[PDB]
């Protein structure tokens, strides 16, 4: 059933890429970037789930799903991207601000992955650690980045406040998951986890860039 | 025989990168960018490669000559920003066009690390992945990118398509020989395969932008 | 001790971390680029501590014992130090993000030669290590060369500051590949213990005294 699932997943991620591609040629004043960006975060996901439906991205040490990991470390900071430049369309960009949450987020995929392969207090001060980068990350998209968004209208403003309030309610459910399964407190059993990180990041990865895309190209008209 | 190869490779990659340098103190209206990106190729090739002569670049599980996936994963990507700038010369650059490279490229050659550790139907589907990568890579190389270098003028086209042509050729060899060689089907033998992917990268890495700096070079009003 | 030292090192990485954070707040002329790296290098460096102080960032290998941890902080935080010195050498001026590059790639490699240095025994361990010293050697020059000139076009009181923080770098750096040879990843002239309290004070002055030294020189020039 992992294996089906992962499948499923990864032929999910397929059809969001194809449809991002299909928007991408006819764009309504949103740039190449924010496609190529949306593009990119389900194939690389795709891929990496597609190696645990293969059984070949996961190790016994409890079972660690360390493509899980991979797929993360760079899906989760172009997401971070994408949301920083819906808070800048039409106005200057703030690459400083934007590298701050990818530098923060690259930094708390890490500490899941160390926390992982740890044991005992250790495991939970990685944790920990990662959980602080997510509030920083969170911090910055209802303080300074959602005033950037504010700076560049009402309209853009409130489709801003939609997409950072959709990513922000997902990825909190990840370190929650976490702490709950076999990889934290073990009171949820692995095949609910695996559950939860397939349906999670359908929203997180498709869901989040069909919300954001159309919202974008709505500005246009 | 095969560590004197690797050597050997390692030197001719210096001597590259010494011309790349000495072209770069007298650089013709070449932006300073492509000649580093001319000289990091061939020293992190040759770097990589110095680590095959040593025989630390490989482990046995079949020997994976894994230091070619550490080579490619960074040589690769910056030869299709060598291929991407050239398209781009004396008009505005595609950044979004250059990273969608830079991203399939990457893609292909972790498809091809992970191919060369998997065994039977997984082992050929990792590597169709990299294939339809590569076919990408090209259809943007004869599209997109080709009629950016159309809007640089006749002469930046006309040098382009043949640089293009160039890369082409070469980078459809190396997974023809991965899948002939003992990764794959294994009908060549390990020696073969060594001779091939030491030739290649030499017309991959310095040939390629000997032709390519040389063209842009050219194009210099006094 | 060795636990205790590496507690001690973080602890300094995250309060050097909180001053940058606090100027970037009135950040007089100096661009938040500069803070941001300034906050990185301290942060990243202090979790790979941490991973030494929990008796993580080491395995034993040709019996002697390698912090790993060591190469993983350096390969991120010795990169955004020459982004900071060369951003110090274009202040007022155009950026050369060719010439940053340039010392990114070499200082990347030099990193990378002293794991697989450390992982080799022998001959190959040699010349592994020297063609990081060539790389070290490279950025040196860089620094005092091109990069200097850059510093000097921008004027006489830049490049004052720019000079100082230059030698600053080059002296702390030219330390690193010096222990090393003489430690137990090369000779093993010098006592584990040792090498440990070089790698712990060596990085609290290249990494916030440096940062100290470049930010406060650039906020100097600003008017108010
Ligand atoms: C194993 C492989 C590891 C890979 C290692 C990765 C190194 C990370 C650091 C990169 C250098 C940072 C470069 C900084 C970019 C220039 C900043 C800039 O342009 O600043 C503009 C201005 O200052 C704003 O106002
Ligand atoms: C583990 C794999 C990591 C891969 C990292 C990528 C390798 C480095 C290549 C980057 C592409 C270089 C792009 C240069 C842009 C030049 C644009 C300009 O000149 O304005
Ligand atoms: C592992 C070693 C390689 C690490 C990355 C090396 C980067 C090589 C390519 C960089 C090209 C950057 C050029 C930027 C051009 C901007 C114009 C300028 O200001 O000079
Ligand atoms: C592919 C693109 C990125 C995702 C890939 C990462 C996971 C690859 C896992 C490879 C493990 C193979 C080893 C084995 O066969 O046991
Ligand atoms: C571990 C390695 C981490 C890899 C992270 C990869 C993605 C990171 C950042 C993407 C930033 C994209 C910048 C967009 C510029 C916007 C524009 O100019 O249109
Ligand atoms: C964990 C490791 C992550 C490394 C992150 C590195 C961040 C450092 C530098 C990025 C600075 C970007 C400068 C952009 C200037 C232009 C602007 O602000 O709009
Ligand atoms: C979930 C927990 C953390 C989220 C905190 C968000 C605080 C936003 C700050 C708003 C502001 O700066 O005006
Ligand atoms: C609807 C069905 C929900 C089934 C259970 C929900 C998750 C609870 C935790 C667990 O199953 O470990
Ligand atoms: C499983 C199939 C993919 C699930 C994706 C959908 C997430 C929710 C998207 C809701 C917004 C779509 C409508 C719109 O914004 O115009
Ligand atoms: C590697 C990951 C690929 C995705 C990265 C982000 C895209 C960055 C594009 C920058 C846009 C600059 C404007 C332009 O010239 O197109
Ligand atoms: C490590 C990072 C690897 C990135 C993930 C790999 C897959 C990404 C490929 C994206 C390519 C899509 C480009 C299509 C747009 C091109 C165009 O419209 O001209
Ligand atoms: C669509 C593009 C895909 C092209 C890829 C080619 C796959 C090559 C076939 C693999 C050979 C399998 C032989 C075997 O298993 O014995
Ligand atoms: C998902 C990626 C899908 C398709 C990528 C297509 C790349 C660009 C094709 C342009 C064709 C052309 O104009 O010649
Ligand atoms: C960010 C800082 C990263 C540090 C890497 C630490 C790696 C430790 C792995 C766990 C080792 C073990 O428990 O055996
Ligand atoms: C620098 C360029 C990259 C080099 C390749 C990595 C070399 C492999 C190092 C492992 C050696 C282990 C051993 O000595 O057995
Ligand atoms: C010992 C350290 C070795 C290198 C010292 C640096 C020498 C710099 C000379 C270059 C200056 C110039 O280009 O004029
Ligand atoms: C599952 C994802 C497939 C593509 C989604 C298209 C939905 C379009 C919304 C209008
Ligand atoms: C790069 C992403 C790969 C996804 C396509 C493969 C998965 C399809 C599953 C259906 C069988
Ligand atoms: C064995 C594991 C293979 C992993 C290959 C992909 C990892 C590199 C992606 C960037 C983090
Ligand atoms: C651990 C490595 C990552 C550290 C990143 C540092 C993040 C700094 C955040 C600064 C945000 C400034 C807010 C402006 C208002
Ligand atoms: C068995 C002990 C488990 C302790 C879990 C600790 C995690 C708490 C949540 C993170 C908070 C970080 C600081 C804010
Ligand atoms: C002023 C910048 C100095 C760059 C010189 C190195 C470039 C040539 C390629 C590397 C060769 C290494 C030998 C030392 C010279
Ligand atoms: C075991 C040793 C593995 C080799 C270490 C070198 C890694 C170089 C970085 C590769 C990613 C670009
Ligand atoms: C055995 C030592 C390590 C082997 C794996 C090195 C990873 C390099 C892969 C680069 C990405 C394609
Ligand atoms: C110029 C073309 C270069 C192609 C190299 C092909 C290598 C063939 C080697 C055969 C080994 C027996
Ligand atoms: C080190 C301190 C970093 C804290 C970041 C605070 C986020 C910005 C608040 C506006
Ligand atoms: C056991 C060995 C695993 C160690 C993992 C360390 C975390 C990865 C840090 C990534 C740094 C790359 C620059
Ligand atoms: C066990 C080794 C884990 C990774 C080592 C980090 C490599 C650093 C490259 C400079
Ligand atoms: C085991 C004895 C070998 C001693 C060689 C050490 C010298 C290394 C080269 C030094 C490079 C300049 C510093
Ligand atoms: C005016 C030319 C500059 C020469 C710089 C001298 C070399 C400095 C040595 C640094 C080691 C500390
Ligand atoms: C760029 C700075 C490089 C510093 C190199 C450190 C020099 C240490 C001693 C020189 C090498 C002597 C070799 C002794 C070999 C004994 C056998
Ligand atoms: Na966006
Ligand atoms: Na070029
Ligand atoms: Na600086």
């Amino acid at each position: 059933m992992i294996s089906i699932l992962h499948y499923g997943y990864s032929f999910i991620m397929l059809l969001g890429a194809l449809y991002f591609y299909l928007l991408s040629k006819d764009p309504k004043g949103v740039p190449a970037s924010e496609y190529l960006i949306a593009m990119v975060i389900p194939l690389w996901s795709g891929a990496a789930y597609l190696s645990i439906a293969l059984g070949q991205g996961l190790f016994q040490y409890t079972t660690i799903y360390y493509a899980r990991y991979i797929d993360w470390v760079i899906s989760t900071p172009l997401l971070l991207a994408a949301l920083a430049l819906t808070a800048m369309f039409g106005g200057k960009k703030n690459l400083t601000l934007l590298f701050s949450l990818v530098a923060l987020d690259v930094f708390m995929i890490i500490t899941g992955f160390v926390a992982d392969l740890s044991i005992g207090t250790t495991k939970y001060i990685w944790y920990s650690l990662g959980v602080i980068a997510l509030i920083i990350i969170l911090v910055i998209t209802f303080g300074p980045l959602r005033r950037i968004a504010l700076s560049n209208g009402t309209r853009l403003a409130r489709h801003y406040t939609r997409v950072a309030i959709y990513l922000s309610a997902l990825w909190v459910c990840y370190p929650t998951a976490w702490l709950l399964g076999p990889s934290g407190l073990g009171l949820a059993q692995e095949l609910t986890e695996v559950l939860v990180f397939i349906i999670l990041p359908i929203f997180s990865k498709v869901g989040f860039s069909i919300v954001d895309l159309h919202g974008l190209r709505k500005l246009h008209q």
